[PDB]
């Protein structure tokens, strides 16, 4: 799961939208 966080900071940082699907 931890790796999931380091990923959100990379994918959920440039798109600032993927969070909708990730969350």
């Amino acid at each position: 799961d931890f790796l999931n966080s380091a990923m959100s900071s990379l994918y959920s940082g440039w798109s600032s939208f993927t969070t909708g699907a990730s969350k």
